[PDB]
């Protein structure tokens, strides 16, 4: 029952998405394994239905766990205090050229591993735009912004894509955070995130996924 | 093969949405029947999966085919057009407390049947809000703004819902529309549009679904 | 010490919507203490404003917030010398306004020369349809970014039918001496036409502001 | 097409501010309206020197001086003798955001500009303040009628000083002072070149070339 009772310094990973943009439907599983108090984690992706993805993979990545980051003592863990009976995330992901994308997740634990069920929708990209022409590079550094409304707890951030050549292609997040039983929600916060895609094959059938994630008082 | 000898007066219509609010999963089915060159459908739906729903079951009616709109004479019908290959859509709808459902519809034809395979997906309703309380009560008519742009036919409208109570919630509309083989586009234009539930079981898993459009050049 | 209870306001603002140019007027109080305002604004040039006025309430000054004694106040620390401020608002049906105000002290007035500029307003739209109610109080998310403060919120103005039309505002406050920078901080705002003519030639504006830390 | 010639002259005032300072420019200038091609000279007039990159400024510095081909209804030469206006959002990626509005009218063989410019939140560390940019990259302006009314959508970017890009959404309206044929959707190239200025730009060169097309 106790939260940290049902961690351990090195957690594994298990996911499936579904998924489709722009109505073409694909799906993709995961492994991997992170350090929950470090807030590392690293995973490799297989596209499983759906390739060749005839997107930019980036707009995926931030949907492949809060879980891994790492928490200071004094702001409330509310993602490590959430297990053993998990939480789920709703995001929606707002392009500045029109293109929005829709996930959420639902993660449970099963031993010393986190299991993922993810569902990921996308819309209204441009055949011309930087996401179907897969002219993005990576996304920048940023910092989510967490706080309680109504009781709930939210993150938003505005993200930015590097694209060839490149400049910045930019991107409103909105996520809702739900634990499955009553968790002590925390005062509002900032979590400083570093995402990077380490490797792939060509068409990021197969991808080798990173991140590492601090929460921090101030910005 | 021209579009006109593949479509009648009377017209059937199956469909299958499968979708989520919130990350809840749910299935429903509909048959429905329609006039295509009068504008006129309608259709009873029946909810498969995740019942009862339990958030505003008008979020759903305006993705439940612009085949079923009147177009006069001067203005390109890019959706009887499409047919025997047909078209699909693909939907924003970005509502006023921040929930949004994109959702998307590819459709076909089979004999006098038009066939509706739709993905709907909403996140980020508030628990209190209008949506998952189900405070909703109709559509107010509205008029869709087409367009081309860069070579794509789009449709914005900016929707309203009734409330119970007296108010009302907004929602943005945008729509990308794109045919299976290459279409003529047509000018930009307008569809008005009436869409009501006509009845329905306590807890909505039957509904059914009435809505009549007329395009025009204003 | 410069911050009396009671201060006055004089102001300009000149301005163009959809390209129309227009310029306005106003003579106003305030208790910056209490976090509160009023003034009276009146249309010098470009009337009647074929706009819904709603978009220029927000830019006729966070000195009239009441801030508590455990946030570091930036606009106050920032008198007798003053600062500036200016600000985004893009609204979601593509209308964006950008206004600046720089705003110095003089006595017991402050003094605010406003500078307001709106394109891309649909003609068919709440804003050159005059078809909105008020904005909805909202909070004001305060942040330290490369040495000066921001100020964002996503606004909504009811309209005349029942529902929201939104606008996100992006503020960049520039204190004209050196001030200890605040943490992360809130301001709740409530705004109010209180009373105008029939095509808003004379307005009466209300404001009142608290900061908090959570 | 009889108050317009295949030599043209212009002549503008800018006035305007950045991040609150603000400035005048005024120019003069040529162009072939059916060949495409317009230069001018620009002066600065008050608010010199400007603190602020010259790039933002120089697509606000007329489509009438775009090649129109026979079968594209050119809405720009059409709104002559009376003339048009256009207004336009510039959205820099890191927030910095310039409004600007042209009044456009004909006196004899001469247009004439009113400009009115405002930028805001340009931070004091990025490209524009620290005049970090070299030129707007070649790009191509997406027109279309959207409920009436002539619009051009743009993803334009700036290649900034040791190499990448600072982007930008244009989102300009056109409206012409009377009634005229709106066209269907196109496309109009541009190629935009500051070809001389001195050390602080109170004098510039400006050459620019446009040219619609289908597809």
């Amino acid at each position: 029952k106790d939260p940290m009772s049902v961690i351990k310094p090195d957690m594994k990973i298990k996911l499936r998405m579904e998924g489709a943009v722009n109505g073409h439907p694909f799906a993709i599983e995961g492994v991997g394994l992170g350090k929950p108090f470090e807030g590392k984690q690293s995973m490799d992706l297989k596209v499983k239905e759906g390739g060749p993805l005839p997107f930019a993979y980036d707009i995926l990545t931030t949907v492949f766990n809060r879980v891994f980051a790492k928490y200071p003592e004094n702001i409330v863990d509310y993602f490590k205090q959430s297990f053993p009976e998990g939480y789920s995330w709703e995001r929606s992901m707002n392009y500045e050229d029109g293109g929005i994308c829709n996930a959420t997740n639902d993660i449970t634990l099963d031993g010393d591993c986190y299991i993922y069920e993810i569902r990921f929708d996308g819309v209204n990209f441009p055949a011309n735009g930087p996401v179907m022409q897969k002219r993005t590079v990576k996304w920048e550094p940023s910092t989510e912004k967490l706080y309680v409304r109504d009781g709930v707890l939210k993150g938003d951030v505005n993200m930015a894509l590097s694209l060839e050549g490149g400049g910045h292609y930019r991107c409103d997040f909105k996520t809702t955070y739900k634990a499955k039983k009553v968790v002590q929600l925390p005062d509002y916060h900032f979590v400083d995130h570093h995402i990077e895609i380490k490797s792939h094959d060509k068409d990021y059938s197969n991808v080798n996924l990173h991140e590492h994630a601090e929460a921090h008082s101030e910005l």
